[PDB]
């Protein structure tokens, strides 16, 4: 319940950890911790991928998900999530209450009265049909998060639970995040598949007449053209240019509690460098030196797809206990405390779409509990001069979706 307080809610998993107004400053603390997530997340995430095709991602979607996970995590596999996903940067001496203010976070950003702006949230865990999962941890999940266990038959029909799962997203989601799971990595001995979703719709503040747009061509580093869509406009904007010529432009939705802000470099240098410094700390010194300013917008009407798994980048933030078989310690989730819980490999899916009328964004997250850890299956070519883009909640402080366009066509 999102009107609650400290005890109320007696929030308790099997295992805490010990980190070396009150709510509302720690919700804020919170946010603080999913952005330098989110941050160290893009950067090892951009080098494996070139600097010249797309990235799209819901940092808040990865971050809820793992903190799902969390709930039944127990010992270096718990101590290891609160550090790469930094919940142990929060003041809490206890490990159970970082979920608390999640679903707090979560009762700001997805119930408002400013209806202005679509954005929706789903949770759901799916265990297998003949199991028994824990009393307590089903009530943590669907209580703190609102995540319901659907019961789906991984042992018998492991690809139709799949492509169950596959579909109950892509619902949640409006058609735009469908294959989450690649088609083959739950098998037989899957357990446990939890999910994230987050779907965005705003409109401009002040929108782009569609009269005004104009086909140009853009040139990829290939050494190929294709067409791109550019749209215009001229109004009062906050804007800024920043240390060595880098712009930084920001277009808010109706309402102003959720803006886009896009994020482009001076022609002569790259992306690479600006991607190299960015932190929570950056970020934030460049929207405080924003004014506002009369100034011509030149943005392009396009789509974005991303998809990924999380593993690799993860492993290498610190997240290696969680993967592996023998130490992989989760045994809150079921019945007597099966050791065998492990995380296979984890899936992330994002859309981003921008045209004259506003911008649509969504994303899910899935956590894949003892199938197959497959090689993921990404299909992309590179074009030129990318701008970083970031969807981000004012008040909460918390990026829903950022990302790189670098190819409009
Ligand atoms: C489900 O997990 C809970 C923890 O959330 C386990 O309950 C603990 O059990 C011990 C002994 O019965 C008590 O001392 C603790 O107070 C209990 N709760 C907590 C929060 O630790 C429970 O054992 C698990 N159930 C099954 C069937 O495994
Ligand atoms: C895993 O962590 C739990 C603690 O979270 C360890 O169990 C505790 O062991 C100490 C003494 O050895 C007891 O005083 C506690 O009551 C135990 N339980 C809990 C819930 O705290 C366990 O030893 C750890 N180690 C391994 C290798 O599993
Ligand atoms: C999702 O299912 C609900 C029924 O609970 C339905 O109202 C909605 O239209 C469905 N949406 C999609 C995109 O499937």
């Amino acid at each position: 319940i999102c009107t609650a307080k400290p005890r109320d809610i007696p929030m308790n998993p099997m295992c805490i950890y010990r980190s070396p107004e009150a709510t509302n400053r720690r919700v804020w603390e919170l946010s603080k911790a999913n952005s330098r997530f989110a941050t160290t997340f893009y950067q090892h995430l951009a080098d494996s991928k070139n600097d010249n095709d797309n990235i799209f991602l819901s940092p808040l979607s990865i971050s809820t998900a793992f903190a799902m996970t969390k709930l039944g995590a127990c010992n270096d596999t718990l101590q290891q999530l609160m550090e790469v996903f930094k919940f142990d940067t929060i003041s809490e001496k206890t490990s159970d209450q970082i979920h608390f203010f999640f679903a707090k976070l979560n009762c700001r950003l997805y119930r408002k009265a400013n209806k202005s702006s679509k954005l929706v949230s789903a949770n759901r865990l799916f265990g297998d049909k003949s199991l028994t999962f824990n009393e307590t941890y089903q009530d943590i999940s669907e209580l703190v998060y609102g995540a319901k266990l659907q019961p789906l038959d991984f042992k018998e029909n492991a690809e139709q639970s799949r492509a169950a799962i596959n579909k109950w997203v892509s619902n949640k989601t409006e058609g735009r995040i469908t294959d989450v799971i690649p088609s083959e990595a739950i098998n037989e001995l899957t357990v446990l598949v939890l999910v994230n979703t987050i779907y965005f719709k705003g409109l401009w503040k002040s929108k782009f007449s569609p009269e005004n747009t104009r086909k140009e061509l853009f040139y990829k580093a290939d050494g190929e053209s294709c067409s791109a869509s550019m749209m215009y406009q001229e109004g009062k904007f906050r804007y800024r240019r920043v240390a060595e010529g880098t712009q930084v432009l920001e277009l808010p939705f109706k309402g102003d509690d959720i803006t886009m802000v896009l994020i482009l470099p001076k022609p002569e240098k790259s992306l690479a460098k600006v991607e190299k410094e960015l932190t929570p700390e950056v970020l934030q010194e460049w929207l405080d030196e924003l004014e506002e300013m009369m100034l011509v917008v030149h943005m392009p009407r396009f789509r974005i797809e991303d998809g990924f798994s999380l593993k690799e980048q993860l492993q290498d933030m610190g997240l290696v206990d969680l993967f592996s078989p023998e130490k992989s310690k989760l045994p809150g989730i079921v019945a007597e405390g099966r050791d065998d819980l492990y995380v296979s490999d984890a899936f992330h899916k994002a859309f981003l779409e921008v045209n004259e009328e506003g911008s649509e964004a969504a994303a899910s997250t899935a956590v894949v509990i003892a199938g197959r850890s497959l090689n993921p299956n990404r299909v992309t070519f590179k074009a030129n001069r990318p701008f970083l883009v970031f969807i981000r909640e004012v008040p909460l402080n918390t990026i829903i979706f950022m990302g790189r366009v670098a190819n409009p066509c």
